[PDB]
C-alpha cells in the first residue's frame, strides 16, 4: 500500500511522480507491477526515464524468487472472509479466499446480490468473527444495492446497523470505461485504509450489452482481459478479495443435453482463465439454492445448500 | 434528470452536442453514463473530442464513490407507485420501486393488462399519501391499449376524465426495431415532464415472430440485451418505475416440471438477469387471479392471491 | 551443463565479463550462443568490439562429429518425470524427458496448471524414479500457485511437504521484462545446484488500445520467439526441462468450418515451430479428463483416462 509519493523522496523528480499520479498510478507496487512500455507510453519524459524509475521501484519491492516457503507463510494471513452460511463457508474451505478473483455466476435468482450483501457486511467483522475487519466496497452495474438488505443482514451478527452502513463504499458502474475509471479511483481510495473486500456486481453485464456482436464488437475480449488483469493487480498489491459476479448464456446447438446444463458462463476464455475461484449457483425450492464449484485450483466441486432467508444467506 | 442545458456551452461547442442529440442522447446523464465507444462510432466525432466530452460529462455528475449512508439518504424518498390491493402493498411492499424494471408475467387470462392500465392511471394523483404527480407511457405492441377502459376506470380514484387521456403517451410498435427505437423519442419527450412510470407491454412478444427460428436467435437476443440495458439507463437517469410484462412459452420436453409450471417466460438469460423483480401469475378460480414472487433483490419469496373485476385491480 | 571457468581474464577480462553479464550470458556456452551484433551492442561503456574469443572457444561447445551411439545411450536412461497416473504414463513413453520444451493447453476446467504443480513436486524424485532429483523452478503470473497442490502431491508419493516448499523457486510479476529478467537470473540460480525443470506456467498479458479505437500491433510474437529462445537455450545448455502452459482461443472455426476442434492455441506460428512437444487437454465427464497430443516428432496420437482428487492427480 506504499504510495507513489514514497518513491518521490527516494531520488525521484516531482514531474514523474505528478505524471504518474495524474495517469492513475497511486502505488509504487503497482508501478513495479506495470509493463515497461505501458509506463513509457504516457507523456514522453517517462520514455527515457523508465530505465531509472523501474529500478528505483524494484530496489525496494521484492520481485525475485518468493520461494514457496515464503509464499505459504504469507498465505497464512489470508483472511478467507466468511460467506454467511456454515455450509457454503465450509465447502469453500473456511469461506471466500482473499487476494484473488473469486467470481460467481448463475442463472437469475441464484442469490448473487444476496451473497454480495452478506460479504459486504461480514467482511467488517473481526478476524475471529469471520471477516477482515476492513471497510467494504460495492460497484454495482445495475443499481440493485438495496442497503435495507444490508441493515437486515447486520442484525444477525449483532453488529450495529449504525456503522455497517457508513463502513461501505458504493459506486455505480454505467459502462466499461466507467468500470475501469472507478477501479482507478478505488486504487487510491483504499490505499490509506484497510479494505478487505471489493464488490463488482455483474462485471460483464456492460460488456455484454455494449460490445454486442461477432467481430464487429469482439475487442471486448481484450478489454475484459485488461479489466480482470487490473482486478488481479489490485488483489495482489492490496490483498483485497475481489468478488465480481457473472451472468450466463445458453447452448443452442443441435444437442439439448450438456455439461452443467445448457447454461454456461459468458465471457469465453478471457474471463475463464483470469478467474481463480468460480462458483456456479442454481435454483432449488423456496429459499434453498445449490452451489457448485465450477473452476478453482484449490477446491473440489460439490454441492452446498444455501437458503436466502429474511436476513441474507443462511439456513 | 437534468437535460442538455450546459453541454452546448461547456467550452465544447453546440455542434457536436447537436450530433449527440440527433444520434440518440438528449441529456447530460446518458452521455456521462455512456462509454467512449458509442460516441467514437458516431460520424464526425474524433477520439480526442470524444475523450474531452466524456471527461466533461463525467465531471458534470458525481459518478464516483459515495458512502452507503448517502445511498440510504437517497433511498428514503423512493417514489414507489401506490398499488391498488392492500395485501399487494403488503407483498410488493409499497408498490413498485423507482430504480428497477418490473417483469410481471404469466399465461393467457392471468391479469397482466389490468396491472398495466391501473399502474398507468395511478401516481398521476397525490392520493394514498403518494406525492410526485406524474404521468404514464403506454407503449403497446400486442393490442391491449384500449383507451376506453383507460378513461372509464378513474372511478375508485375518482379523477374526472380526459386529463388522464391527455396525461398518457402512447406508441404502438409492431417490430422489435420499433420498441427500441421509440425509447429515444420517449426520453426526448419526457426529459422536461415528470414521469413516474413507463409501460411497455409484451415487449418480449415482438421477439417471437420478428426474429424467428434458431440461427436467427443471436441477433434477437443481442437486440433484447440492448433494449433492456437502455431501460436500465433510463431508470437510473430519470428515476421512474419502468414495467414490462412477459409472455410464456411451453416446455415440451416433459421433464423437470413434475406437473408444476409447464411454462417459461419468453426471452432467455438476457431478460432473466436485467429485471429487478419478476412476478409469476397463475389464474385461480372465477376472477381471483393468483400471484407469486418469482424473484426480487429484497422482497421475500411469498405467494399471495389477488383478484380482478371492473375498475381493475382489487382485493 | 555449467561454465568451465576458463575464459575469465583470458581474452575477456572480468570487467568485460560484467559488461556481457549485464545482458545475461553467464555460462561461457551461453555467451558463445549469442549473436555478435548483440555482444557488440550492449552499452557505450560495454562496446566489446574485439570479441571473437567466443568463436575460438569452440572446445566448450559440443560441435563436431559425435557418434549417435552416445546420444542413444545418454537418452536411453533419460530422466522422465511421471505425472502420477499410470494411464497418463502409458499414453506417453515418458515424453517429459529433461532437455526439451513441454507445452500444454486446454479449456479452463481440465487442469492445465494442475499437472504443472504435480510435475514440479515429483521433479525431486530420484533418477531411477519419475523425477530429476532437484528443486524445480516455477513462475506464475496467473497467481494460481495454491500450496495445497504442492503438499498433496508430495503426500501422494510419500514425501515431506517441507522439501517441496523450498524445492520450488516461485516468482511473480505482470510486466514482460519481469519474466525476461527472471529468466536472466535463472542461469544465476542454475549454477549452484541441480533442479532439471524450469516451468514458467502462465504467460504474461499486455494492455492495448483502451481509448484509441480498436485493433493494434503487439510485438508479442517476437517477444514470445525470444522468450522461447531463452527457454530452449537454457534447456540445451543446462540439460534442463522447460514447461509452458497455453491459453485456448475459440471462434477460429467460425468461417464455415465443421468446428470439430474450435479451440486453437494462442501464439500463431511462433508457438508452433519454437516448440517440440505439444499436448492437448480435453474436458471429460467430471474429473475423468482425457489427454491428447497435437504434434510430437516421436509420438503417435494417444488418449488416456486420468482423474484429479484431493491428494493430487490420480485414479
Ligand atoms: N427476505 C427474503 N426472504 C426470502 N427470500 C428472499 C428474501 N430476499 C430475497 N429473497 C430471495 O432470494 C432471491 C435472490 O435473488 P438475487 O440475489 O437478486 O439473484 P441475482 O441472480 O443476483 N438477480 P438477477 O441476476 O437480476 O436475476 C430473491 O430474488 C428472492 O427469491
Ligand atoms: N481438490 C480438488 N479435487 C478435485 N478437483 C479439483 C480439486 N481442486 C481443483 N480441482 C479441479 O481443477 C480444476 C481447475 O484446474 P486448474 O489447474 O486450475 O485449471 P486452469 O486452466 O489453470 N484454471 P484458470 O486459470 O481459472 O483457467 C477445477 O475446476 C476442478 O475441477
Ligand atoms: N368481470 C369482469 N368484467 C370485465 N372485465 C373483467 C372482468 N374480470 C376481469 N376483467 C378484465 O380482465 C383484464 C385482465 O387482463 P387480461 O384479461 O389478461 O388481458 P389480455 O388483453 O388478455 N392480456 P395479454 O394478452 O397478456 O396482453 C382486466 O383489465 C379487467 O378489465
Ligand atoms: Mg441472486
Ligand atoms: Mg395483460
Ligand atoms: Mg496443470
Ligand atoms: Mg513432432
Amino acid at each position: 500500500p506504499q504510495p507513489i509519493s514514497r518513491l518521490e523522496q527516494c531520488g525521484i523528480n516531482a514531474n514523474d511522480v505528478k505524471k504518474l499520479e495524474e495517469a492513475g498510478y497511486h502505488t509504487v507496487e503497482a508501478v513495479a507491477y506495470a509493463p515497461k512500455k505501458e509506463l513509457i507510453n504516457i507523456k514522453g519524459i517517462s520514455e527515457a526515464k523508465a530505465d531509472k524509475i523501474l529500478t528505483e521501484a524494484a530496489k525496494l519491492v521484492p520481485m525475485g524468487f518468493t520461494t514457496a516457503t515464503e509464499f505459504h507463510q504469507r498465505r497464512s494471513e489470508i483472511i478467507q472472509i466468511t460467506t454467511g452460511s456454515k455450509e457454503l463457508d465450509k465447502l469453500l474451505q473456511g469461506g471466500i479466499e482473499t487476494g484473488s478473483i473469486t467470481e460467481m455466476f448463475g442463472e437469475f435468482r441464484t442469490g448473487k446480490t444476496q451473497i454480495c450483501h452478506t460479504l459486504a457486511v461480514t467482511c467488517q467483522l473481526p478476524i475471529d468473527r469471520g471477516g477482515g475487519e476492513g471497510k467494504a466496497m460495492y460497484i454495482d452495474t445495475e443499481g440493485t444495492f438495496r442497503p435495507e438488505r444490508l441493515l437486515a443482514v447486520a442484525e444477525r451478527y449483532g453488529l450495529s446497523g449504525s456503522d455497517v452502513l457508513d463502513n461501505v463504499a458504493y459506486a455505480r458502474g454505467f459502462n466499461t470505461d466507467h468500470q475501469t475509471q472507478l477501479l482507478y479511483q478505488a486504487e487510491d481510495m483504499m490505499v490509506e485504509s484497510r479494505y478487505a473486500l471489493l464488490i463488482v456486481d455483474s462485471a460483464t453485464a456492460l460488456y455484454r450489452t455494449d460490445y454486442s456482436g461477432r467481430g464487429e464488437l469482439s475487442a471486448r475480449q481484450m478489454h475484459l482481459a485488461r479489466f480482470l488483469r487490473m482486478l488481479l493487480r489490485l488483489a495482489d498489491e492490496f490483498g483485497v478479495a475481489v468478488v465480481i459476479t457473472n451472468q450466463v448464456v445458453a447452448q443452442v446447438d443441435g444437442a439439448a443435453m450438456f455439461a452443467a446444463d445448457p447454461k454456461k458462463p459468458i465471457g469465453g476464455n478471457i474471463i475463464a482463465h483470469a478467474s481463480t475461484t468460480r462458483l456456479y449457483l442454481r435454483k432449488g425450492r423456496g429459499e434453498t439454492r445449490i452451489c457448485k464449484i465450477y473452476d478453482s485450483p484449490c477446491l473440489p466441486e460439490a454441492e452446498a445448500m444455501f437458503a436466502i432467508n429474511a436476513d441474507g444467506v443462511g439456513d
